[PDB]
């Protein structure tokens, strides 16, 4: 399967990345763990994204999210998750080749009545994958929550 | 590793199953397609689905999706999906033990404007796997949308 044309700007991010992260949050106290995604695709216009978080000291898991990457030639992208605590997300913003980012604001959180805002910034820095996760909920604003990094495999 | 408590009654699901299934709905004319759903733990009280549907004579790709699927013991279980198409899914209501089955209805279909509601039924029949998803849209009420029935493999 070749890549898509729609997806050829996004090629760095196929494969499998590994690495850890960290999360705090106002009401959260802070915490490590690690994590593994991987894309991939089927020749279509769409990047599929699949992703695990572990205890960093026991390996034991935590999360999963799986997902679909949409990216259009006009810079814009769409992204659709779920999570396997009963969470989905609609994400929605740009990809830019020259920084080789991605940044999205959620457009829709769903089954999570107290989380309002989710924006997800991707980065590929030093050709580590690294993430900005920030949350808003009913009495915070939006604020980072989850920051990491990882190799790719 | 072992299966949950709580994803126990649940075990029939988990492997790999491939069939067929057919499409039909008052705007969209009649087709056929290929289908693979994997169900899968990691010990968690959860199970990942994973899945996709080909051109039965191309075998062309067509959709996947993936989510999570919650049971909980009082028979109530929610799943949430997201779409290869851009489409996101809560899923809710119950599995009933007796007649190895699970009844859904949509509690949100997210970024699909025209689609209101989107059932899915399970049933294992004859040792296979069969559902039908019903859709309604802005301007048709809930009906059948797909049939299929796969094989465990």
């Amino acid at each position: 399967p070749p890549v898509h044309p729609f997806v050829a700007p996004l090629s760095y991010l196929l494969g499998t990345w590994r690495g850890q992260g960290e999360g705090e949050y106002p009401t959260i106290p802070s915490f490590r763990y690690g994590e593994e995604i991987r894309f991939s695709h089927s020749g279509k216009p769409v990047i599929a994204y699949t992703q695990k978080t572990w205890k960093l000291e026991s390996g034991a898991p935590l999360l999963a999210e799986s997902g679909y990457f949409r990216p259009r030639p006009d810079g814009s992208i769409e992204v659709v998750i779920a999570c396997s605590t009963g969470l989905v997300e609609v994400q929605k913003g740009t990809y830019n080749v020259d920084e080789q980012s991605i940044k999205l604001k959620s457009d829709l959180v769903g089954n999570a009545s107290k989380w309002k805002e989710i924006s997800r910034e991707f980065e590929l820095v030093d050709g580590k994958l690294s993430y900005v996760v920030r949350l808003s909920t009913t009495t915070n604003p939006l604020q980072p929550l989850l920051k990491a990094i990882l190799d790719k495999l």
